[PDB]
């Protein structure tokens, strides 16, 4: 028999982290982040990383595990995720992998000794997701996104071409700091970059099988999610 596992994916800004925390309060879960950007320390505001307080009450594996000067491959994610899942399983906890880095999920499924239930969340209308993406980005700037990048920009061991700086929006803020862009251009292009990411994620998701879709605007996703576990033959 194979131990249970949950995958919670979807495009950026869909509210995945929100639902993960809810599920974490209904079942004994072990939150595991599947995000090539959240792995970096010092990149919290621009990455929409859960606050230090929220992480305290909802611990996430694979968050803040690398310095921005370091690289992280899908191969390393695979090994770390398998380790975290086995560790949670041994404790009777249900591995709950939440995030939108499809390349990571792919490496795990292909290159799994688990009976996986796969959940996905997003708005029915992409226009709803787009508006939130623009608003969320503008708020990041208000909460100190620029100051956050200034600290990275000041490091001689970091440059704009690094893997870490590929996290959406960071390069635009970096260029702004280089005096190459106006505040307006930095904002518009960071939003475009993020909208572009969602587009790439949707492409991956539309071709993915065994996905139980949920609506970001729905108010009862918890009960709906808890109900699906049985469909995939998982008794929890
Ligand atoms: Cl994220
Ligand atoms: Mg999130």
């Amino acid at each position: 028999s194979l131990p249970p596992a949950i995958f919670l994916m979807g495009p950026t800004a869909a509210g995945k982290t929100d639902l993960a925390m809810a599920l974490a309060d209904a079942l004994p879960c072990e939150l595991i982040s599947v995000d090539s950007a959240l792995i970096y320390r010092g990149m919290d505001i621009g990455t929409a990383k859960p606050s230090r307080e929220l992480l305290a009450r909802y611990p996430h594996r694979l968050i803040d595990i690398r310095d921005p000067a370091e690289s992280y491959s899908a191969a390393e994610f695979r090994a770390d995720a398998l380790a975290a899942m086995a560790k949670a399983t041994a404790r009777g906890r249900i591995p709950l992998l939440v995030g939108g880095t499809m390349l990571y999920y792919k490496a795990l499924l292909e290159g799994l000794p688990y009976t996986v239930a796969q959940l996905a969340i997003a708005p029915e209308q992409r226009q709803v997701l787009h508006a939130r993406i623009a608003q969320r980005f503008r708020q990041m700037l208000e909460q100190g996104f620029i100051a956050e990048v200034e600290a990275l920009h000041a490091r001689s061991d970091l440059h704009a071409g690094l893997p870490s700086i590929r996290a959406v929006g960071y390069r635009q803020v970096w260029d702004y700091l280089d005096g190459k862009l106006s505040y307006a251009e930095m904002t518009e292009r960071g939003i475009i970059a993020t909208r572009q990411l969602a587009k790439r994620q949707f492409t991956w998701l539309r071709s993915w099988s065994h996905l139980h879709w949920m609506d970001s605007l729905a108010g009862d996703n918890l009960p709906r999610a808890l109900r699906y576990l049985k469909t995939v033959s998982i008794l929890a």
